């Protein structure tokens, strides 16, 4: 991984001594970049809800994430689960309950820094992974990109500046997503950073979205998707008015 101190170097290190998981997926790759081009072809906004069970920098919302992912299953491009362990309480039964449960993708939202975790996600059922540019070298970046997509897997490339944006589309970053949820979202910099990504790319902003005005705007400077994690997790039935 890169040069890390602090948080970002623990959440690294427990990544790379998490045990890996022996399980066979039942069924295959479900695309999550291509299934959001086609809700793009049908004109139907295409959200990713996410769902994590311990909020670090906010207010925890528990409730129960089989409810939850049911209930997506009928409106949303896809979840994206938070799967690291000790500051988000998340679990890897977790990803394979849900990806058992419903037939939308579903992404594993984790700190991927060795092959084993593609590995894990890929036998727990998820259809794809974010991998984070902001914790790997360029060379371990382009690796593990190579390696997803050997499972068949577009990850998420994840960037919040322009650094690590160019370093994705260096290696050839075909799904990017831009994003650092109640606090305030630096609008310039995520709109910076968007007009910078080739038509061709898939991209995914996340940030606070609660309003549909919020998509509509980003969808007219050419965003595919959108991640929203508390206001779903909150209220779940405000993504009928979002996609409305």
């Amino acid at each position: 991984p890169r040069y890390l101190k602090g948080w970002l170097e623990d959440v690294v290190q427990l990544s790379l001594r998490r045990p890996s998981v022996r399980a066979s997926r039942q069924r295959p790759i479900i695309s999550l970049n291509e299934r959001i081009l086609e809700f793009n072809k049908r004109n139907i906004t295409a959200i990713i809800a996410l769902y994590m069970r311990k909020s670090p920098s906010g207010l925890d919302v528990e409730r129960d994430p089989i409810e939850y992912a049911k209930f997506m299953e009928r409106y949303a491009v896809g979840l994206s689960i938070v799967t690291e362990e000790k500051y988000f309480n998340g679990s890897y039964e977790t990803l394979r309950k849900i990806a058992s449960s419903v037939s939308i993708p579903i992404l594993m939202n984790d700190f991927i820094v060795k092959e084993s975790q593609i590995d894990d996600a890929y036998n727990l059922g998820a259809d794809t992974v974010a991998l984070k540019v902001k914790i790997l070298t360029e060379r371990e970046l382009e690796s593990l990109l190579e390696y997803a997509r050997s499972y068949g897997m577009e990850p998420l490339i994840e960037i919040n500046d322009e650094n690590d944006l160019d370093i994705a589309l260096r290696i050839g970053a075909r799904f990017i997503g831009i994003w650092s949820e109640t606090l305030e979202i630096n609008k310039e910099n995520q709109r910076k950073l968007i007009s910078m990504i080739p038509s061709n790319v898939v991209k995914v902003a996340g940030g606070g979205i609660s309003e549909r005005n919020e998509i509509e705007e980003l969808r007219k400077l050419g965003v595919n998707a959108f991640l929203i994690g508390e206001s779903l997790m909150r209220n779940p039935e405000k993504i009928k008015e979002l996609i409305e």
